[PDB]
Order: C-alpha cells, then sequence, then structure tokens
C-alpha cells in the first residue's frame, strides 16, 4: 500500500478500512513522486499556535481540544457534500489565503513545514487529508495538482 497508508479495523463494524498515519485521512475504499505539489488548506489556529491572531480574530482564544472539534466538523460537512472546501475555506480558514479559497499555490519539499508537507505529498491528486497538526494550528489539505 501507498506511503503510510495502512489497513485496520473499524470499532463500530469490524468491516475493513484505511487510515493514513502520514495525512490522517480515512476512507474505506482501498486506496489508488512529483518534485512539486499544488494545495489548498483550511486552518483553524489554537491558543498555543504560533502567533494566535488572523483576519478573523484578533486574539485567538479556543483551546486546541476545540480548534480539533471544529476542524472534524467541517470533514463531516465536506465528506458528505453539505458543503466544499472552497466555501468553508474562504470562511472560516485563519490563514489569509482563505481569501483564495485555501489555495496556496504550487510548492516541492523543504518549502513548508514538516508535517505538512509529509501530507501534502503523500495525498495524490483530490484527496483531502485529515486534520494535521502544525506549530500553526490544524489544517485541512487538499492537494489540486
Ligand atoms: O499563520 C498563518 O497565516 C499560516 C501558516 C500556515 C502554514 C502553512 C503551511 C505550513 C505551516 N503553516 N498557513 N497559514
Amino acid at each position: 500500500l501507498p506511503p503510510g497508508w495502512e489497513k485496520a479495523m473499524s470499532r463500530s463494524s469490524g468491516r475493513v478500512y484505511y487510515f493514513n498515519h502520514i495525512t490522517n485521512a480515512s476512507q474505506w475504499e482501498r486506496p489508488s513522486e512529483p518534485a512539486r505539489v499544488r494545495c489548498s488548506h483550511l486552518l483553524v489556529k489554537h491558543s498555543q499556535s504560533r502567533r494566535p491572531s488572523s483576519w478573523r480574530q484578533e486574539k485567538i482564544t479556543r483551546t486546541k481540544e476545540e480548534a480539533l472539534e471544529l476542524i472534524n466538523g467541517y470533514i463531516q460537512k465536506i465528506k458528505s457534500g453539505e458543503e466544499d472546501f472552497e466555501s468553508l475555506a474562504s470562511q472560516f480558514s485563519d490563514c489569509s489565503s482563505a481569501k483564495a479559497r485555501g489555495d496556496l499555490g504550487a510548492f516541492s519539499r523543504g518549502q513548508m513545514q514538516k508535517p505538512f508537507e509529509d501530507a501534502s505529498f503523500a495525498l495524490r491528486t483530490g484527496e483531502m487529508s485529515g486534520p494535521v497538526f502544525t506549530d500553526s494550528g490544524i489544517h485541512i489539505i487538499l492537494r489540486t495538482e
């Protein structure tokens, strides 16, 4: 199985599923290197975030446990087609790239912080990540090219 795609056991149904320990993606169907990849993301900062500040709120106060909740929340809406990445990203993302529907433009290694990189490279064109933790906050990372 591709980079970090491991199989495992669903603790609700006991039926097969896959999680990726590099992007924290989890999906039921079996899964499927670039020099550069292009990604958009939705960032939800927290108190412990690098710069607890964003175009949305001058001092972020939400805890980490809560940041995650919010992040899980959008994943459900994205996964269920209730909302798309771009809409939630253009509204909620605590990064200024929200103005650009969360695009961060094309990029290669060394360039971004490592957990974001490792996720960004391990996704394939189309995959969204699960929650990804960096010193900045919590990300949902979609890979576009
Ligand atoms: O604070 C911000 O504005 C911010 C930081 C990031 C970021 C992007 C990639 C990896 C790590 N952090 N994205 N947005």
